[PDB]
């Protein structure tokens, strides 16, 4: 499949998190990864983005962070009009996906690394 430019939400540069996991594979794979959450650091070379920056043509925000903590995160992943939201692991959040759906953005339940494996990313 295509090339997808995908916002981590809730990105770290801890090594052993899932969410940096998922930026090594899309990135292996070629998709533009772009880093946005509350941790400072860089991962894989970008400066984790601290602020909410309304970037255009965002394909999939991919989510790494707990349902209680997307609250504050709901009108921003509106804003980036994605054609998709993953929930990964842990992260699944039945209100966030229905308003999703309800705003014409698919939710879509799975492992972001079992994806990109299983060809359906």
């Amino acid at each position: 499949n295509a090339m997808k430019k995908t916002l981590i939400l809730g990105a770290t540069p801890e090594t052993n998190r899932y969410a940096y996991l998922a930026a090594e594979r899309l990135k292996s794979h070629g998709h533009e990864f772009i880093p946005v959450g509350r941790k400072k650091g860089e991962v894989l070379g970008k400066t984790i983005i601290n602020e909410r920056p309304v970037i255009e043509g965002v394909d999939t925000v991919t989510l790494y962070i707990n349902p209680q903590n997307q609250l504050s995160e709901y009108n921003y992943i509106l804003s980036l009009k994605p054609k998709r939201v993953i929930f990964n692991p842990g992260t699944e959040n039945e209100e966030l996906e229905e308003i999703l759906s309800e705003n014409g953005i698919e939710p879509v339940i799975g492992c972001t690394l079992v994806m990109l494996s299983a060809g359906t990313f």
